[PDB]
């Protein structure tokens, strides 16, 4: 009939309660050593599942689970974030629902120098015997016997440079018995709460989100069928290849979740930027003028580096099917991490800033002015660009605007509530680009990652369907796409044209200096000196015939499944080279490696059970080989690792290649006898 229900759902999304989140936490104590923030049953927490029959079973599961990270992440600001400790005289209390609401007064001064805001957890202790004598910790508040933990619910400016605070905490808690009138009570940071809110918010409202089902069985929409027509007129006018232009068309012309799965290199934000602007076009092609809100698209992603990315690429406008450049209205929402003058000015606080002029350089009205100018630019435009926690900020909750189609980049490096809080706003389609081939996003608790609290929603989707795949990857040499390709792609991804020129380079021509290479070290710890000591003459040789003529600055990388190796490996390259390797080596784990990529990459394995072990080490294979462009030297002990599945393919392909060398202390030296004597001698 006529759906008004849709105005109270969306106003239920928007409105959800967070005070039962804080009579949990406010009850917490901060001294407590533990996994967990409590002593209940561990049977009380189960894995996500990979389907949900109803929201209050998502809500049983998921609610321990999002607990627990933000407990680990009050213990980890305890023991590690040293956050500087004040103090605060008490007032007066109001009592509040489960609650005392407790007024104090603290200097502005202290205030900005300990970092206190309205979204911050706090913690008070009980310190009598304190002297200004000594300096004052979190560990002072770890041992404490009297603590409590309080929520800064408002802080206002006063005139004499003091702040009026309200602080919330919970009216069971025995500690009020030392806020009497006037008392100074110690205090420090604990965390913002600002993330877990939003995740708490989505996490409650879900049953009334509009994609509540697909979420919960984990089931993208069909697919519906597309002209052949449109396919290659999106593939001519955006430059596409055609699994990308395939890939647009049918996420677009279908309402809820679609899978884009792009493995490394093969433009999952440029197809992100097809989507756009196709989507733009086409629904901008559908007695007194109406008055109609403008469609928006909302495009997200988990961290602010991918968000500035595809700001800093929206700057060279989007385009019309037909091909046609057209510039609709950007607008980031929350600040960036870094300064970058061609993302400030896109935020919406510098647009409101230039909207407004120095009309205001009279506080009634530059507030005033600030929010008719927030709601005009936000009116006004076309897209808007956020964090996906950004996306649930009151700037766009207070927008009255429907944001049907929301897109995700990065979409796999995630936790699920995370993808979902964009879809707050009447969302009905959700078009997710990522690479599941990826180790899973880090979270702070061990035992919330072991009930598969890691895992985005797009993996779990992908269970249930087949993504749409964008099979050509642009960046590395075709002799290191080749083993990836096959053993991970069915040998269905391709190399971009001229991957072989563009990542052609000269010490390619010296052996065994090559493109790609496996060296089966002749020669249960977790570190092997021996790989070290090849890895070493490898870019010993390296640099010795090239850099001279090559600044390698930036250009290598050195990986290791496991940390004790890459820190032997740190050492014994800081000793051999001296500072000069400084700027030319960065020195990581594959799964710290992640983000990062490099001309040149050498693996030390090392050495090579579950499911779950299967699935960390596919990822983690998926990753490794997959850093380098242009050379990748892949060092192990061929016995050592053929127990593995994986890495037994990678050595006979690469010895069926011709691509597999012998090494060991000494090979590259014809003058070494006892290691040219291992060597002839094989
Ligand atoms: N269809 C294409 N034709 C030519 N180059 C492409 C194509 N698609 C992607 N690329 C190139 O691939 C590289 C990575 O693109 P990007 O959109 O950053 O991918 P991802 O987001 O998947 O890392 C870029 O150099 C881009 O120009
Ligand atoms: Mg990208």
């Amino acid at each position: 009939e006529l759906a008004k229900q849709e105005l109270e759902h969306m106003r239920k999304r928007l409105n959800v309660d967070m005070n039962p989140l804080y009579e949990i936490i406010l009850q917490w104590d901060y001294t407590r050593n533990s996994e967990y923030p409590d002593d209940e049953p561990i049977g009380n927490y189960s894995d996500v599942k990979d389907f949900f029959n109803s929201p209050a079973d998502y809500q049983k599961v998921m609610k321990p689970l999002l607990l627990l990270e933000s407990w680990q992440g009050l213990c980890s600001s305890r023991d590690r974030e040293d956050y500087k400790p004040f103090s605060i005289i008490v007032g007066n209390r109001t009592a509040v629902s489960d609650f005392y609401d407790v007024y104090a007064s603290v200097a502005k001064q202290v205030i900005q120098d300990c970092g206190i805001s309205e979204s911050d957890l706090i913690v008070m202790a009980y310190l009598p015997d304190f002297r200004p004598d000594k300096r004052l910790s979190s560990d002072d508040f770890k041992k404490a016997q009297h603590t409590c933990l309080a929520k800064v619910r408002t802080l206002k400016n006063t005139k004499g440079g003091n702040v009026d605070v309200t602080l919330r905490i919970h009216r069971n808690h025995s500690f009020s018995k030392f806020l009497t009138l006037r008392s100074e009570i110690y205090c420090v940071k604990v965390m913002q709460m600002t993330t877990i809110e939003r995740e708490y918010s989505t996490l409650e409202g879900l049953e009334y989100y509009d994609l509540v089902g697909q979420i919960l069985q984990a089931k993208p929409s069909p697919p519906v069928n597309v002209d052949a027509a449109e396919i290659e007129t999106v593939k001519k006018s955006y430059k596409l290849n055609t699994s990308q232009a395939e890939a647009i068309v049918n996420s677009v012309s279908k309402e809820g979740f679609s899978l884009i799965q792009g493995p490394p290199g093969t433009g999952k934000t440029k197809t992100i930027l097809g989507i756009i602007g196709y989507f733009l076009s086409t629904k901008n092609a559908s007695n007194t003028e109406q008055l109609l809100k403008k469609q928006k698209i909302l495009i997200c992603a988990p961290s602010n580096a991918a968000v500035d990315e595809i700001c800093l690429r929206l700057k060279s406008g989007v385009y019309d099917k037909q091909g046609h450049q057209f510039k609709p209205q950007l607008v980031r929402v929350g600040r960036s991490d870094v300064v970058n003058v061609a993302i400030k000015d896109l935020t919406l606080e510098e647009l409101v800033d230039k909207r407004i002029g120095e009309r205001n350089y009279n506080y009634r009205n530059r507030d005033l002015d600030r929010r008719n100018a927030q709601a005009h630019i936000l009116a006004v435009s076309d897209i808007i660009c956020s964090t996906l926690s950004g996306s649930a900020h009151d700037v766009l909750a207070t927008m009255g605007i429907k944001f049907d189609t929301v897109i995700i980049d990065e979409a796999c490096q995630c936790t699920e509530l995370s993808s979902i809080i964009p879809l707050r706003y009447g969302g009905k389609r959700c078009i997710m680009v990522g690479d599941p081939n990826q180790l899973p996003p880090t979270v702070l608790s061990g035992a919330a990652s072991n009930f598969k609290y890691n895992q985005s929603l797009f993996v779990r989707m992908e269970k249930n369907s087949s993504p749409y795949l964008l099979d050509v990857q642009y960046r590395m040499h075709p002799s290191i796409s080749k083993f990836p390709s096959s053993e991970f792609y069915q040998g269905r991804l391709k190399d971009g044209p001229g991957m072989d020129i563009l990542n052609k380079r000269p010490w390619h021509q010296l052996e065994p200096l090559a493109p790609y290479k496996f060296f089966d070290i002749i020669s249960m710890s977790y570190t092997n000196m021996e790989e070290i000591r090849v890895a070493i003459e490898l870019v010993d040789y390296l640099f010795r015939k090239f850099d001279n003529k090559i600044d390698f600055t930036g250009k290598i990388g050195i990986i290791s499944p496991y940390r004790e190796q890459m820190q032997k490996m740190r050492k014994e390259f800081a000793r051999y080279f001296g500072g000069m390797i400084n700027k030319s080596i960065d020195f990581n784990t594959i799964d710290g490696f992640q983000g990062q990529e490099k001309e040149i990459i050498l693996i030390s394995c090392v050495r090579a059970k579950s499911s779950v072990g299967f699935l960390k080490d596919f990822r983690r294979m998926n990753v490794a080989l997959t850093r380098a462009k242009t050379s990748i030297w892949v060092l192990g002990h061929q016995r050592s690792l053929a127990k593995s599945k994986l890495w037994r393919d990678l050595i006979e392909d690469a010895k069926d290649r011709s691509c597999l060398a012998y090494a060991c202390s000494g090979f590259l030296d014809p003058r070494n006898n006892r290691a040219q004597s291992i060597l002839r001698k094989f």
